[PDB]
């Protein structure tokens, strides 16, 4: 398999599991978070990193164009499956310019051709802790042990940009006190929450963690915390796709809470994004053909049908029409295999902090069709 990036074997640091334990990083797979691996790393070039950076910034602007178009159209809000009882909540979040913290794009690329957008995890993207912090320490450690090329660098400014963004949220948007939440018995001990809380603390934001089921309902519709005090700003590791359909989700519109990620990110964190991107930016070098499966659309020789929702996938070929999952609620996307390095397919996770590209985290998986890649590998770039 010819690639312009290499997967380089390396001797694992002997104590990395305890390094994880000391930081409170549970590196085991859970809720789509990948298993940490470091018996190899990926090596990119400076040219490849500048290309990924360029493409990531532009795709994010393209996604912002999709939101404006969807927000304005009842028809498109329906096609994106935003529940009608939440349209006012979601639209007001966009029309008042509610701020974003982060996004992760998933890009298929081995350095040959153009990178292709497979999805924008713009709500609850996994592998933040590994990409921002753990692989940074890995780089410093393995440089010090003499196990990496002398000029090794890493496309990764996540921690710096996250702290700067929290400062910006505090100073210019009034995020003085930030609550953080997730569902009980999910990812509270993975590392992410504590890490983002540490970043917010460094930015001089006061923080409180509480589980989703800890949140109270006040007499005037306000959401309240473990001290029965009002929640004003709430970061969540729990997706809008679920919350907008949950019991008492009609209360969101009047709760007086500002959200990270904000409600309008629901529109770019599902697969309906991919057909709209292709319609608004036809033959864009970094997009793949995509259509709603229910629409009349060109026939593709080999393609993949994915549910609009993030809750598995099937492949079709030889110009056939649509399958166990059917047509309804599905999109279709031109089949485009991931690069194969040995026994595993590789996927590039490319991060944004608000609208600024902030680096990459690489994942692998032995299956072609997978919602969340099973394994994470650190990377470097040279030259
Ligand atoms: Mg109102
Ligand atoms: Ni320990």
């Amino acid at each position: 398999h010819h690639h312009h990036m290499e997967r380089v074997s390396i001797t694992e640091r002997p104590d990395w599991r305890e390094k994880a334990h000391e930081y409170g990083f549970n590196f085991h797979t859970m809720y789509g978070e990948p298993y940490w691996c470091e018996d190899a790393y990926y090596k990119l070039t400076l040219a490849q990193v500048e290309k990924l950076e360029e493409v990531t910034a532009e795709l994010h602007q393209m996604c912002l164009k999709v939101v404006e178009k969807v927000i304005a159209s009842d028809e498109l809000m329906t096609k994106f499956r935003i529940p009608k009882h939440t349209w006012s909540f979601v639209r007001q979040s966009w029309l008042t310019h509610q701020p974003s913290l982060y996004s992760r794009l998933d890009l298929a690329w081995d350095g040959t051709g153009e990178p292709k957008l497979l999805e924008n995890n713009a709500d609850t993207p996994t592998s933040l802790y590994e990409a921002a912090f753990f692989q940074w320490i890995w780089l410093e450690d393995q440089l010090n042990a003499g196990n990496l090329p002398e000029g090794s660098d890493q496309f990764n400014s996540l921690q710096e940009k996250l702290i700067d963004r929290f400062v910006e949220l505090r100073e210019q948007y009034g995020f003085q006190l930030l609550h953080l939440t997730c569902c009980r018995d999910t990812v509270e001990d993975r590392g992410t929450i504590q890490y983002l809380q540490d970043c917010a603390t460094e930015a001089e934001i006061a923080t409180e963690f509480l589980y989703i089921d800890d949140i109270g309902l006040g007499e005037k519709g306000q959401f309240t915390d473990l001290q029965d005090q009002v929640i004003s700003n709430l970061f969540k590791l729990y997706p809008w796709e679920f919350m907008l359909r949950e019991m008492f989700s009609t209360k969101l519109e009047d709760a007086g809470v500002r959200w990270l990620e904000p409600a309008w990110k629901s529109i770019i964190s599902n697969k309906a994004l991919l057909p709209l991107l292709w319609e608004m930016f036809p033959n864009h070098p970094n997009l793949l053909p995509a259509y709603f499966a229910e629409d009349d659309h060109p026939q593709m020789e080999k393609y993949v049908v994915k549910p609009i929702f993030s809750r598995n996938v099937s492949i079709i070929e030889n110009g056939k029409t649509i399958g166990p999952y059917g047509e309804e609620g599905m999109i279709v996307q031109q089949f485009h295999p991931l690069p194969k390095f040995g026994d595993s397919y590789m996927l590039i996770g490319s991060w944004l902090v608000n609208d600024q590209p902030a680096g990459i985290g690489i994942r692998e998986d032995r299956a072609l069709i997978t919602q969340d890649m099973s394994r994470f590998y650190p990377h470097i770039f040279v030259e």
